[PDB]
Parts: structure tokens; sequence; C-alpha cells
């Protein structure tokens, strides 16, 4: 049974990456299951909707009363040392909000870290049917 834990914002880094204080430690978190356009992409650089995805994640985590992290059932860190998690801002999952807005795609998924996969895929279908941002 997945469970949420509190965390405190340190800095938003990108649409898909946020630095948080978690159980007393500064940690970088990668948002599970979503690919956003990046402002800091390894090769391309500042892609299209990158600033926008990045501004959405920032406003959302910066304006929250409560932030919570939710680890999935598999590995909890990636090869870069980043936490792998669903992030919640006052009860609303940031990963889903990005996708619902057409500001992220559902990433390639790796079992068993796929608990909220269907939910996300349903919001992605909606944003595409509404032709939002990425999908217009």
């Amino acid at each position: 049974k997945l469970h949420k834990e509190p965390a405190t914002l340190i800095k938003a880094i990108d649409g898909d990456t946020v630095k948080l204080m978690y159980k007393g430690q500064p940690m970088t978190f990668r948002l599970l299951l979503v690919d956003t356009p990046e402002t800091k992409h390894p090769k391309k650089g500042v892609e299209k909707y990158g600033p926008e995805a990045s501004a959405f994640t920032k406003k959302m985590v910066e304006n929250a009363k409560k932030l919570e992290v939710e680890f999935d059932k598999g590995q909890r860190t990636d090869k870069y040392g980043r936490g792998l998690a669903y992030i919640y801002a006052d009860g609303k999952m940031v990963n889903e909000a990005l996708v619902r807005q057409g500001l992220a795609k559902v990433a390639y998924v790796y079992k068993p870290n796929n608990t909220h996969e269907q939910h996300l895929r349903k919001s992605e279908a909606q944003a595409k049917k509404e032709k939002l941002n990425i999908w217009s």
C-alpha cells in the first residue's frame, strides 16, 4: 500500500525535477512516469513547452501549503541518485496535473514502478482529445 510522506520545497529545477527536503536530507526528485519538455535537456537544450512545463511545476510546488512524496513499489532512486516519486501539492498529484494540461507525456514505463500508470494514461488521452499545449 503506497503511502505519502511530507517533504519541504527547496527548489524547483525543471518541469520534471524538483529539489526537496526529505526526512532531513536535501534530495533531488524526478517525477515518476512523466516526460516533460526540458529547459535543461542534455542535447537539445530549451525545447518547446519546456519553459511552460517548468513554470507550471514551480508555481504548483511553490504555492502549496503541503507537499508530499509518494514512492512506488520498485526502485526508489535512479542511476543519478534522484528520488523516483509521485509528488502531491495540497493533495493534487503534480505528475497528473502536468499530463492533464498537455505539458507532459506519459513516459516509457518500467515495472513495478507503474502503480499510477492507467490514471495518467487516462489524463493524457483527455489532454490529447482536448488538443492542449503539446497536443494542439
